[PDB]
């Protein structure tokens, strides 16, 4: 019997506002003793869904609560508790202060010329994270359908402090145990003209957030319309490879984005590989 | 009546050799309970006066084993014991498996063109740990004379851990409570026209140590010979700004090369300067 995690409204304070997502507003603020007893007042992020809003969308509202509840990964945003007897309702987030990983690595690149605050060791670091929770959603039977930066988040603000991201925002992801859309630079080929979404076509949009994460934040086919992407993708054009990105990285991202679903990497064969880069390059600059 | 922490040379063991310092011989090894009883093999360095060597280079190896034992401070080298009894004397120092700093700044920036494993943070952070060292050091009454990158070292080998960086090679230093040499592209103008040695010619080098901070460990003047070099500044020719290098930065190094050593900043004043630098810049990024 699925229990979401319930919490008492009364020892949850609303300070920040982060923004506003979904229908639809995120919030900084504070919950007694959601990690026990011995907790405090411990920062949180708080999902909240508007009043009178849709039946509907109420239902995509506790879709996504169970979605994550039922994951425990480290990889994986973690939901702290749910205010659901009262509206508006509450998902109650681990606060990641660092926010989506899009903006992180934006603010990363534009920080000072000087060079970014990333380096390509920090870059591998979030690939791997990724990776590593997108090994567990397909252990899960789960499919994504929207894996890109802006949707997963970076534990910390900073750029010196140990840092891990997260995927984050599920509100597309479906099980698999057996008219929306937008986000045209991310979908692969056969999701866009025949609607068709597997764990294969997970694979072409991580191939995509990793080239999110090594241009630092920059849009994919930034000289295609979203119209003519679907043209140019069609054919067999590809995103351009990020300057001076390891040619072990352009490899494995090249085969993501393999015409044929069944001649990707599957993401096993995709953590290794950049598990294994990891650490040829960290041994290639000691030896050095 | 001060005392050199004497250690059992039984309960030490000499595994790697680190290279050939003074002379001289470093090595890598383990050293039983250093730190106390529930110490363990601890890893540490060795500095060995070599056997035969002349009574008076003894002289200069016990030197310096008393001056570091006088220091305790985070951002000097800790001595963590003495073999004198036998030859060949031996130094016992903690292990920075960084190496120097001039070596790890080198292999930050040449372990991949996609950009250096060292941002600006991360460099304005060793800037700050010299600096507080040099503050003690005066606080102590003492000169260092050949502050350099290649006399500093970082505590770890990775470029992801939290590192910290010490001065490490108190060979020159002397105590000013009141026909050597070779670093010339270090040297103020007046320690190489008059042999003279003030805080304020170590400022001049700290300028010089800061700047190779921010190039990755360049070398001084690159187009001067050593012979140029003191016609090149007696003039009142100065270093180039390291590519995009922050202006309260260069305006900083510039001051430290002043040509009349009562115009150069304090050690105080250069701590103040480099912590609200860091903290404008922090602050700066997270409001983008
Ligand atoms: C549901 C929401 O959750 C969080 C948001 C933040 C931190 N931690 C959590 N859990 C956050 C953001 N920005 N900033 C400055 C902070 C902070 N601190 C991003 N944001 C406004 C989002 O709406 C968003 C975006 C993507 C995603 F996957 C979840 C979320
Ligand atoms: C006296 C010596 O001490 C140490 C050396 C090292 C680490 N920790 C300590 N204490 C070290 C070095 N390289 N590598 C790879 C390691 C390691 N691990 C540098 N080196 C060979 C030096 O001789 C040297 C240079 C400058 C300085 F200030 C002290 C020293």
């Amino acid at each position: 019997i699925e229990n979401l995690p319930a919490f008492p409204r009364e020892k949850l304070t609303l300070r920040l506002l982060l923004g506003s997502g979904a229908f639809g507003e995120v919030y900084e603020g504070t919950a007694v003793d959601i990690l026990g007893v011995g907790s405090g007042e411990i920062k949180v992020a708080v999902k909240t869904l508007k009043k009178g809003s849709t039946d509907q969308e109420k239902i995509e509202f506790l879709k996504e609560a169970h979605l994550m509840s039922k994951f425990n990964h480290p990889n994986i945003l973690k939901q702290l508790g749910v205010c659901l007897l009262n509206e508006p309702q509450y998902i109650i987030l681990e606060l990641m202060e660092g926010g989506d990983l899009l903006t992180y690595l934006r603010k990363a690149r534009m920080a000072t010329f000087y060079g970014p605050l990333l380096t390509l060791v920090d870059l591998v670091d979030l690939c791997v994270d990724i990776s590593k929770g997108c090994v567990y959603l397909e252990r899960m039977h789960f499919i994504h359908r929207d894996l890109a930066a802006r949707n997963c988040l970076v534990s910390v603000k900073d750029y010196t402090s140990p840092r891990i991201v997260k995927i984050g925002d599920f509100g597309l992801a479906r099980d698999i145990y057996k008219e929306g859309l937008l986000p045209v630079r991310w979908m692969a080929p056969e999701s866009l003209m025949d609607g068709i979404f597997t764990t294969q076509s997970d694979v072409w949009s991580f191939g995509i957030l990793i080239w999110e994460i090594l241009t630092l934040g920059h849009q994919p086919y930034p000289a295609h319309s979203n119209l003519d992407v679907l043209n140019y993708v069609q054919t067999g054009g590809r995103l351009e490879p990020p300057r001076n990105c390891p040619d072990d990285l352009w490899n494995l991202m090249t085969q993501c984005w393999a015409q044929e679903p069944d001649q990707r990497p599957t993401f096993h064969r995709i953590q290794d590989q950049l598990q294994l880069f990891r650490n040829f390059f960290l041994n290639s600059i000691y030896k050095s």
